[PDB]
């Protein structure tokens, strides 16, 4: 994923997560450590799947450790429609 992916993913959950002002991510910050809860890390997701105009289950988006992860999954689905 390019630099600019990243940047909506990190703008939407570091907001979801917190301000984004007193809150730091980067591509290497894993959701966990960001405090992303279940009940968070779910909104992440959704709204991401509502942003992106896609669709991804939880179980699938296991793979995922870090920020950009979830970026680069994104962008797969992305090139897969149209
Ligand atoms: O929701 P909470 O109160 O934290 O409940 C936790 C719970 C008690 C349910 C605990 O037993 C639990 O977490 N069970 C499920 C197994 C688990 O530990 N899951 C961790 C979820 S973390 C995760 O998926 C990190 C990546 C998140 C990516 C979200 C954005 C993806 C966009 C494609």
């Amino acid at each position: 994923a390019k630099k600019e992916t990243i940047d909506k993913v990190s703008d939407i959950v570091k907001e979801k997560l917190a301000l984004g002002a007193d809150v730091v991510v980067t591509a290497d910050s894993e959701f966990s450590k960001l405090g992303a809860d279940s009940l968070d890390t779910v909104e992440i997701v959704m709204n991401l799947e509502e942003e992106f105009g896609i669709n991804v289950d939880e179980d699938k988006a296991q793979d995922i450790s870090t920020i950009q992860q979830a970026a680069d999954v994104i962008e797969g689905l992305l090139e897969k429609k149209a």
